[PDB]
């Protein structure tokens, strides 16, 4: 034995948020991941802590009241990666009326329950503004940013901290019942190597593929249908200085983020695209850059073109289908099913759910498979902070006490460290005294010491993982420096 309590399948948010509660309940945990940890959608998103402020107009309060005070909750489990910041949404009384904005705002407010986040507070706009002179007056409130993929990883950390077993590259191919127990097979996707476990209890966290695996690995009818939603981003230098997000309500009763990134870049997103076909496939079209860049340059006076994009990314929302024929209206609420049979082999399935509420999905389902376990542990991740999170006060503290404690880091270095790693950075830096004692510098100061740790401690295999969804070094490195990379991966991952 040999036999795992519980085996999730899908490393996204969904999936490592279930394993990783699972775990600190004493549950003996495998979480298995096909590619990389969040490689799909948990790493296309809008990055944003929110309530879901446009959903209020859909009636939607289970989610937005939940979502609101889980803002709260994630800000304190990883102040590394995640943060406030202040929304300004300018008034277009043509498409919504003051009187309404000024309400849902109250809502907003009030809804959650907000310990520490600041009010809602309404603006002038002047001949100064970053905004076209005729947009005069808007409305500011609160929501918060973190870095999707590495709340992923730092679930996953969870899971092996907490005792748990994680694979990536490894990819489910079969789930079947037989005499009380799963019976789970999975292949390495590089070597071919085979694989069978037993488990007592699954979860089907595979976000997109949650209804194939049901048809292809299991056999089994799905409880739900899936639509899945293509939304893109873009990624231009900078559009303004200020560091404030705008939030833009469209012609189509749709709104448009303009987020500020990585003090160099802005995000705007995103778009609600029907998709069929492989959600891997997935990426930007022609009139998704066309309708973000119309929202965009209706609205402020500096101007962009198609030429100043930098980036761009896209992903698939696997959205429980609530059968709705507007792509945008389809709820971003959550289901769990659980099924058993003869009371034993439960199997926990999981449509839709953003990364706001994951760790409230994580905390139904252990909830509804709790029958099934023994003296398991009660729940406890409302007051934990997952890995990296020991920070002591903000990022920004953190990074100044990193240059204290190792002054031959940069302040750029420092930063990137606190809001990357945050109380990971100790074992980053182990027994480093200089620059020269992290090694070959890849460019842009991403340093061996740091890709050497990240292999061994953020499960990183291909240059992708590490540039893309540990750090956004992308951004930075040239393609010579992104396939030195991969040789040194090559070598180190011999
Ligand atoms: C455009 C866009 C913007 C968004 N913005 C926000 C936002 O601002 N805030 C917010 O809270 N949410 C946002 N979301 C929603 C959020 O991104 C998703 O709800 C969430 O990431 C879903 O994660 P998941 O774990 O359920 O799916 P994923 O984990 O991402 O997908 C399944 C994963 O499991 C693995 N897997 C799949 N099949 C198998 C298998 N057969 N065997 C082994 N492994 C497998 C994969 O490789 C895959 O990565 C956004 C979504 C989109 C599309
Ligand atoms: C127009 C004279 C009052 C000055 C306030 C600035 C304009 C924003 O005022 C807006 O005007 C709209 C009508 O055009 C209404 O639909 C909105 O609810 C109202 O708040
Ligand atoms: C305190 C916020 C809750 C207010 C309840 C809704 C009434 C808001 O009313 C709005 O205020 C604006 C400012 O003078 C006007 O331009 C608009 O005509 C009016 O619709
Ligand atoms: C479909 C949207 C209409 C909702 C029915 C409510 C009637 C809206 O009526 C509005 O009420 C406001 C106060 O709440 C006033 O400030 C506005 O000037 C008034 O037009
Ligand atoms: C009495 C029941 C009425 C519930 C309807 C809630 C109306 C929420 O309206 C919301 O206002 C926000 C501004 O704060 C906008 O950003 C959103 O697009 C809009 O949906
Ligand atoms: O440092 S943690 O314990 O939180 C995660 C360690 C993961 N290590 C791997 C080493 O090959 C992947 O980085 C796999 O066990």
């Amino acid at each position: 034995m040999e036999t795992k309590d519980l085996i999730v399948i899908g490393g996204g948010i969904n999936g490592a948020g279930i394993a990783a509660d699972a775990a600190g309940r004493g549950l003996s945990v495998l979480m298995l991941e096909a590619q990389d940890l969040a490689c799909a959608t948990s790493s296309a998103s809008s990055k944003l802590i929110h309530g879901g402020l446009r959903y209020l107009e859909h009636y939607e309060f289970r989610l937005v009241s939940e979502a609101l005070a889980e803002r709260e909750v994630l800000l304190k489990m990883a102040p590394h990666i995640a943060f406030p910041m202040r929304f300004r949404l300018p008034h277009r009384p043509h498409l919504r009326p003051a009187w309404m904005i000024r309400i849902g705002l109250f809502m907003y407010d009030h809804l959650g329950k907000r310990t520490s986040l600041p009010g809602s507070t309404g603006l002038r706009f002047g001949a100064n503004s970053v905004l076209k002179p005729e947009i005069k007056r808007g409305f500011e409130y609160s929501d918060c940013w973190v870095d999707d993929a590495r709340l992923v990883l730092a679930n996953a950390q969870m899971v092996v901290r907490k005792g748990g077993e994680v694979l990536t590259r490894t990819r489910a191919t079969s789930a079947r019942r037989e005499n009380g127990l799963w019976i789970v097979e999975a292949e390495d996707i590089d070597t071919g190597k085979k694989y069978s476990w037993q488990a007592r209890g699954l979860v089907n966290a595979t976000g997109p593929w949650v209804k194939q695996f049901f048809d292809d690995g299991m056999h089994l009818p799905s409880p739900y249908g899936i639509r899945l939603i293509k939304g893109s981003h873009i990624v231009v230098p900078r559009v303004h200085t200020q560091k404030q997000a705008y939030i833009l309500q469209n012609e189509d009763k749709r709104i448009v983020f303009v987020i500020p990134w990585m003090d160099e870049f802005s995000i705007i997103g995103t778009t609600d695209v029907e998709y069929k076909g492989d959600p891997k496939a997935v990426k930007i079209e022609e009139s998704e850059i066309n309708y973000l860049l119309n929202v965009y340059n209706t609205h402020f006076k500096k101007q962009l073109s198609r030429d100043d994009i930098v980036w761009t990314y896209s992903g698939v929302r696997p959205l429980c289908d609530d059968e709705s024929d507007s792509p945008q209206a389809i709820t971003r609420d959550y289901t769990l099913d659980i099924h058993d049979e003869n009371g034993k082999a439960p199997l926990l399935s999981v449509f839709g759910g953003k990364l706001t509420t994951y760790r409230k999905l994580a905390e139904h389902a252990l909830e509804k498979l709790t029958p099934y376990y023994q003296g398991i542990g009660p729940a406890w991740t409302k007051e934990s902070v997952l890995p990296g999170g020991a920070i002591e006060g903000d990022r920004d503290d953190y990074a100044a006490r990193l240059r204290r404690r190792y002054p031959f880091l940069t302040e750029s270095l420092a930063r990137h460290y606190a809001r990357t790693y945050g109380s990971n950075s100790e074992l980053l830096l182990g027994n480093a005294g200089t620059v020269s004692d992290l090694g070959e510098d890849f460019g842009h100061e991403f340093y061996e010491a740091e890709l050497k740790y990240l292999v061994d401690h953020e499960w990183v295999r291909r240059a992708d993982d590490a540039l893309w969804r540990r750090t956004k070094q992308g951004m930075w490195l040239n393609a010579d420096q992104q396939s030195r990379v991969s040789q040194w991966l090559v070598e180190y991952t011999q």
